[PDB]
């Protein structure tokens, strides 16, 4: 579910998930199309490809089981949907953290009409 995703983002990046990441560049959140802007936008791309692949699981609503024990996020659900959604959410949150060193505040609320250029096959 998205609030679990939100928590993971917080722990890794220390930024507020909705105001930092929901409207970032071309491919964060509801980000339809356009060439990715930077490593962060790309983190967001791969996470969409992650979620679409799990469409049946309803990844935005589906609560799973995870813990941040000893530096790492461990995905502790047994069943596939919950097993894999968590993996996606982790995969992104750690992606953001290691790409903070180029987090660009002028992409935070990016005007997406500037995200022109043919779409990216998942």
């Amino acid at each position: 579910s998205v609030i679990e995703f939100g928590k993971m983002i917080q722990e890794e990046t220390d930024k507020n998930p909705l105001t930092s990441y929901s409207f970032y560049g071309c491919h964060c959140g509801l980000g339809n199309g356009g060439k990715p802007k930077d490593a962060t936008d790309r983190c967001c791309f791969v996470h969409s490809c992650c979620y679409a692949s799990l469409s049946d699981c309803s990844p935005a609503t589906n609560r799973y089981s995870y813990h941040k024990e000893g530096g790492a996020i461990v995905c502790g659900s047994s069943t596939p949907c919950k097993g894999q959604i968590c993996e996606c959410d982790k995969a992104a949150a750690i992606c953001f953290k290691e790409n903070l060193k180029t987090y660009n505040k002028k992409y935070k609320v990016y005007l997406r009409f500037k995200c022109k250029g043919v779409s990216e096959k998942c």
